[PDB]
């Protein structure tokens, strides 16, 4: 079989993320979404919420699973018995950094990284920006999954 | 009438900023410079000084006013009864980030953002770099307005 | 009054173009779309068709007019009694070239150029690509105005 | 099964190309290299030579086949019963153009495009540059497959 | 001694070029400006004029000489008994292409390429753009050396 | 004589750094590596270790010396009686920032900055990434000098 890992901190998962999950799932036999715990105490949602939110946003993709990532992405990829990372590109991606890590990741573990541009309508949303805009009262509900909108409403109220 | 907002933290306003103010004022009936209070306690000049400095540097532009910005830029723009942001581009601008925010700002409030490249002679000055260079004794007086040079001299001595 | 020129060869005008026309018209008192005749004998549509197509695609914008451009863009801008160019940015824009021409245009004639990112859904269409995709049988009708789709159908059949 | 198409004009196939073929073949059940005939009469090697050269350079990859591409890449991809393009990124790739075509290709046919950075040691070779450097007597043999070096020697002598 | 080559087609040499020549001459014992004959019959000035123009624009730099380049830049560099190329960066430079050629040039001949940003006031001039703007009547005399302005006047009249 | 300064925090010096040192030393009479103490208490290796590591990694370059930098880079350059900075470019370099500082540095002190792309095989290593990858158990020993690998082993154990 063929497999890819979609790594990230998904705090929260946006519809740009989901778009990329959907494309990974159509093109690989299995997809694993690896949720990577923020280095220090820094999140808006705790791990369980992030997992639930990804899970709840991906029920339509039966070949995808959600797991917490630990250590080097490449080590996790290898443990999933895979050799591919799939990363989404959006407006504001630091692509040069992504490239530097792609080359490093290939160097140290032979893992390939495939990049895919997210749909234009979801290309300007990031977890960071969605949070900052929502905290100051802006409406980003069209760019997040409903499971995320539900949890974002509660935590704001 | 037609109107644009030039948002920023102007800590301090440079002559790159002024160049952009000047171009906004020539092309729109009214210009509002929105000074956006640094999120946490982080400035070099307090709000009043920043306002004074912008005011003192823009006496030649009668169709421009200076106001403190609050909340989402787009909310402020709408409150000024305008629908346009004018942002300057210089060497070192994170243009991809600017673009991501431009698309988000259009999405949530229908506000357009116009980008204009600052004059080559003012294209390498930023508030950040002007401060760091001046603190370590370098001469950046040719890239800042005289009202700013006056206040930068005092605070360094 | 305030005014901007939207220059280009509009062979054919796409909905990315129109998006930009719409934004120019909302923010300036008058907009002039300047159709710039291809240097040598190189178009798909002749000048009259290009004019008709822009005209037919902009009936909802009463403050915009369509004129054939001649010579230096800046000379045309000045002749329209304006001092601003408005250019759209899309995926694939040579922005560095646009910037070089913006600085040159300011140098030689004091004309400012404002850049505005086109809507994400129209950000991957260009006249060039729309033509190449349509010639080889692909459907680009969602990214062109109906006046353009009508004329593109006929010329393909 | 899962499948990807690696499109291009491979005139000639370089070791940057092969690097990408190798990565596609490891991650997808079948890979098809689509050789796309230059629009007008413009090649250095004719189609048969290009096919032979790709074939001869990919004998170690049993899950890959070489076919001549016709029309829209996306139409060929669909005909191969696949929905993925795999493209290599190297120094000098026009990535903005690649992105514009990726979004267009997704729009018109639902085909995803995955981008993968070629190995650093093969990242500065292109068919174009390899030809220009070799014609003027430079040694690019370390950056081309041996089947290509053999045919490039003969045609130069 | 230390040495660098400044390669190009200098049709015509601009003041951006001269700025770079000046910086090369201050930092290396000898500088050679290599004028590289356009591949086909394509120039505005013939070789002799280009040489004269560079010569006449560099009389203040006694450690610089002007020579016609032939073949691979790296072959010329080696023949000058040097191992360094100095290239200017301006607005509109295709830097990715410059980088690809820098890596190729190092690969095939061990020649290093140093890049230096041209002065902001000369950063938007190119030979190409200066010619196109001047042909259509624009004034680019502030961005070209006087020897070039003299010859550009005559050829336009 | 001719001279260049290679500034940085070299925490630790990588083989990308050394590649650049080597190229500077071949092209300039003297090279000074300026180690610039991290602003606050933030390093992995203290100054003495950084100096030792650079020293131990550059014994093959007799025309290079290592010194601790203080204040503005340009002030240090001037004190070394030089007027040139040599900076390496790798994947992930913030080149726009480098350019902004190059223009500022030229403005305030007349110091030129030359940029040189590091060898492809060392183009994805940075001090930052090498540390993060090594802390989480990855093998980056092929991208660091042996003096650095020795000290990185000890500090990890
Ligand atoms: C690969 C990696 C870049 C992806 O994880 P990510 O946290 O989702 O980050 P992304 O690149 O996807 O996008 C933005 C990211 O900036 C991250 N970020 C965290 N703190 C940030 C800071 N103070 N400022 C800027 N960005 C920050 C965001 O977390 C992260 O997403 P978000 O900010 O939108 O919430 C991250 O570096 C990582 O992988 N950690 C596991 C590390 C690993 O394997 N390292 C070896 C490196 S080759
Ligand atoms: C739009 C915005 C980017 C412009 O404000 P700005 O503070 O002047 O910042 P700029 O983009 O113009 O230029 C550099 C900026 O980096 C800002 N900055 C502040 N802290 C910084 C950090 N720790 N590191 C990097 N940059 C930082 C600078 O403040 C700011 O200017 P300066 O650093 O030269 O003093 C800023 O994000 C903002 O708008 N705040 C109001 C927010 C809003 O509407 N958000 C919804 C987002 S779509
Ligand atoms: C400003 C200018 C760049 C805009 O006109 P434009 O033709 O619409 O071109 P754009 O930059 O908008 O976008 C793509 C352009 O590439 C143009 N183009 C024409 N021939 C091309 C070639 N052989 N290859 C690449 N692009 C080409 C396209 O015409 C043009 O649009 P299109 O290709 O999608 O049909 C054009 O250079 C111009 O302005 N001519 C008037 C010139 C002037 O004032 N020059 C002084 C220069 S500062
Ligand atoms: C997708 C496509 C960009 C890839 O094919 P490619 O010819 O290998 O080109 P690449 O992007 O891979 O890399 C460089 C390319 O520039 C191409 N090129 C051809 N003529 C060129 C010109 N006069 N100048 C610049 N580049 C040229 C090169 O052929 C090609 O490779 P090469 O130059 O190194 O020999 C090409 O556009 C294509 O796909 N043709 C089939 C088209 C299709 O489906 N079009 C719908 C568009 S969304
Ligand atoms: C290195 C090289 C890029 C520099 O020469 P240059 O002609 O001055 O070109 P530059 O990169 O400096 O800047 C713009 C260039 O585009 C060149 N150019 C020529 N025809 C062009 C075309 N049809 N369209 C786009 N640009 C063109 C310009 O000549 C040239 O300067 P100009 O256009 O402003 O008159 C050129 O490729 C060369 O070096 N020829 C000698 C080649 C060599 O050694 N090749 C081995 C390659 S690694
Ligand atoms: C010129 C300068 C950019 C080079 O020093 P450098 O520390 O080696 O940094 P580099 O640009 O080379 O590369 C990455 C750098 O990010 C630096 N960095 C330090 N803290 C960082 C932060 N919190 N986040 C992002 N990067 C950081 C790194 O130190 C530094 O190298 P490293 O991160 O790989 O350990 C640095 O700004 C400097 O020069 N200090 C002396 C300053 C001076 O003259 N200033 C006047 C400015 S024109």
């Amino acid at each position: 079989m063929t497999g890819a890992v979609c790594p990230g901190s998904f705090d929260p998962v946006t519809l740009g993320h989901v778009d990329i999950f959907e494309r990974a799932a159509a093109q690989f036999d299995e997809v694993v979404v690896a949720i990577l715990v923020n280095p220090a105490k820094t999140g808006m949602f705790d791990l369980d919420e992030r997992i639930a939110m990804v899970k709840e946003s991906t029920t339509h993709l039966p070949n995808l699973r959600v797991q917490v990532g630990h250590g080097l992405v490449v080590d996790f990829v290898r443990s999933c018995g895979m050799t591919a990372i799939v990363k989404g590109l959006r407006t504001g991606t630091d692509f040069e950094y992504e490239l530097q890590m792609a080359q490093m990741n290939k160097h140290i573990a032979g893992v390939d990284t495939f990049f895919v541009a997210t749909a234009p309508r979801y290309s300007f949303v990031s977890s960071s920006l969605a949070k900052e805009v929502a905290m100051l009262g802006g409406d980003v509900s069209e760019l997040l999954p409903e499971p995320v909108n539900r949890r974002l409403r509660d935590r704001l109220n």
